[PDB]
């Protein structure tokens, strides 16, 4: 976690790893420009900050919506870092027990929760993030302990909600996806569900979450 010397960390996958869906070249802007960018800033900023853990540095920073200089910089590290996560090479498909049931559970079916995740990806306008997030009152009306889509803007995240754990992330700012979409933005949300999502990923959050929100 902290802010030492913090050092960028790679994707758990070569660079290569998601191709022919997320092209190398999209990884080494993404993650090798624009990602390392938000680390040696963020590292340039942080001071009372130094040695504070990323996520503490995000929720202090938005400062209630008003945000302070670390904010941008922090909270978009974490999201790259946790967006990297929320891939695999040969992911894709539908999630498997208990992150399947709850999904069932709260969206009615895996379809109508995929075309719930999908339009908030394609309507964030300008910059930003889908989520699929656990909301949980534990975290911090008995509706509560469930899984919610949420879109933010810029480098927002529900850490600074919160009472909300983060389970996926797609980054809808157009680097995320212009080398190899351009303008397609709900193609490539499309395809990020279909071929990249790693399930296996979003299972383990769900199970931490759970944990924490017991
Ligand atoms: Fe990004």
């Amino acid at each position: 976690k902290v802010n030492a010397k913090f050092e960028l960390k790679p994707p758990p996958y070569p660079l290569n790893g998601l191709e022919p869906v997320m092209s190398q070249q999209t990884l080494e802007f993404h993650w090798g420009k624009h990602h390392r960018t938000y680390v040696e800033n963020l590292k340039k900023q942080v001071t009372e900050l130094d040695g504070k853990s990323l996520e503490e540095i995000i929720v202090t920073a938005y400062n209630k919506g008003d945000i302070l200089p670390a904010f941008n910089n922090a909270a978009q590290v974490w999201n790259h870092d946790f967006f990297w996560e929320c891939m695999k090479p040969g992911g894709g498909g539908k999630p498997s027990g208990e992150l399947l049931e709850l999904i069932e559970r709260d969206f009615g079916s895996f379809e109508k929760f995929l075309d719930e995740f999908k339009a908030a990806a394609a309507t964030q306008f300008g910059s930003g993030w889908a989520w699929l997030a656990y909301k949980a009152s534990k975290l911090d009306a008995d509706e509560d302990n469930k899984l919610v889509v949420i879109k933010s803007p810029n480098a927002v995240n529900p850490l600074v909600w919160g009472g909300y754990y983060p389970l996926l992330t797609i980054d809808v700012w157009e680097h995320a996806y212009y080398l190899d979409f351009q303008n397609r933005r709900p193609d490539y949300i499309s395809v990020f569900m279909d071929k990249l999502v790693s399930w296996d990923a979003v299972s383990s959050r769900l199970e931490q979450a759970k944990a924490l929100s017991a």
